[PDB]
């Protein structure tokens, strides 16, 4: 899981060439191209950096802050320059500018998984598959090479490209940043963790088979659809939302429409006791993911028709 083939050993590398050139980053030395949407509490831009020609993904985090706590920030998300990895998008660089916070990532043409699922209406099986693959690579690799975890998987925090590239972002680093912008939403947290109780890398994995049946039935699955609306498919207040989270039983896959070692598998990642709950070493060698793992299936040709990349 952790060993890479050599085309994703090629394209990491290329990458860190090309970031090698780059050096400081600047306010002026960025173009604006187009706005890409509004995120975790700020507005991601594609922009161009000027001097290096290089196309980036820019977010910035508007916070009223004195020069003693933002660079604080500054030097707590300089662990992402280490985390390099496949199925982690790729880190620039971060700096302050006249009252905000700006955070310089790889860009990622295909965008997130919610506004793909969003476009598509629900996610093929086997292209859920690769994207399960990846979550669970990337969730290993920060758990194994940085003591890592993520904090925050949800559908618009896996990003997606034409490369057929399907990687992770927006995970926890800056404990600053968290205290100075306290915002996100809470409605893919596992049960645990709103009870406030013991919690770990098990709750990334809770937020991952959330997202996959979310993906999987083209809405977010709490409370359960009906007997009619599945049939059409094939307000609850945050607060009241939550609740139901903690006191109800989890969601599931639909019958029919899916294999049960799909099915399986999701059951397997939100079993609501997370010592019950299966962990990282048993998703990667689960059924489903074996059986996708064999599976050549075309992800970036079955993205670009998807969303009109022409
Ligand atoms: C650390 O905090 C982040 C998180 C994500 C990105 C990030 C977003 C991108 C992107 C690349 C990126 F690195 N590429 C294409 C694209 N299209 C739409 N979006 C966003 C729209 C709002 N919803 C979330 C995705 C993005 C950045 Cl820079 C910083
Ligand atoms: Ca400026
Ligand atoms: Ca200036
Ligand atoms: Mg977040």
């Amino acid at each position: 899981e952790l060993e890479l083939d050599e085309q994703q050993r090629k394209r990491l590398e290329a990458f860190l060439t090309q970031k090698q050139k780059v050096g400081e980053l600047k306010d002026d030395d960025f173009e604006k191209i187009s706005e890409l949407g509004a995120g975790n509490g700020g507005v991601v831009f594609k922009v161009s950096h000027k001097p290096s020609g290089l196309v980036m993904a820019r977010k910035l985090i508007h916070l009223e802050i004195k020069p003693a706590i933002r660079n604080q920030i500054i030097r707590e998300l300089q662990v992402l320059h280490e985390c390099n990895s496949p199925y982690i998008v790729g880190f620039y660089g971060a700096f302050y500018s006249d009252g905000e916070i700006s955070i310089c990532m790889e860009h990622m043409d295909g965008g997130s998984l919610d506004q793909v699922l969003k476009k598509a209406g629900r996610i093929p099986e086997q292209i859920l598959g690769k994207v399960s693959i990846a979550v669970i690579k990337g969730l290993t690799y920060l758990r194994e090479k940085h003591k890592i975890m993520h904090r925050d998987v949800k559908p618009s925090n896996i990003l997606v490209n034409s490369r057929g590239e399907i990687k992770l972002c927006d995970f926890g680093v800056s404990g600053q940043l968290i205290d100075s912008m306290a915002v996100g939403t809470r409605s893919y947290m596992s049960p645990e963790r709103l009870q406030g109780t013991h919690y770990s890398v098990q709750s990334d994995i809770w937020s991952m088979g959330l997202s996959l049946v979310e993906m999987a039935v083209g809405r977010y699955p709490i409370p359960p659809p009906d007997a009619k609306e599945l049939e059409l498919m094939f307000p609850m207040a945050i607060f009241e939302l939550l609740d139901y989270i903690v006191n109800e039983p989890p969601p599931k896959l639909p019958s029919g429409v899916f294999s049960l070692e799909f099915q399986d598998f999701v059951n397997k990642c939100l079993i609501k006791n997370p010592a019950e709950r299966a962990d990282l070493k048993q998703l990667m060698v689960h059924a489903f993911i074996k059986r996708s793992d064999a599976e050549e299936v075309d992800f970036a040709g079955w993205l670009c028709s998807t969303i009109g990349l022409n």
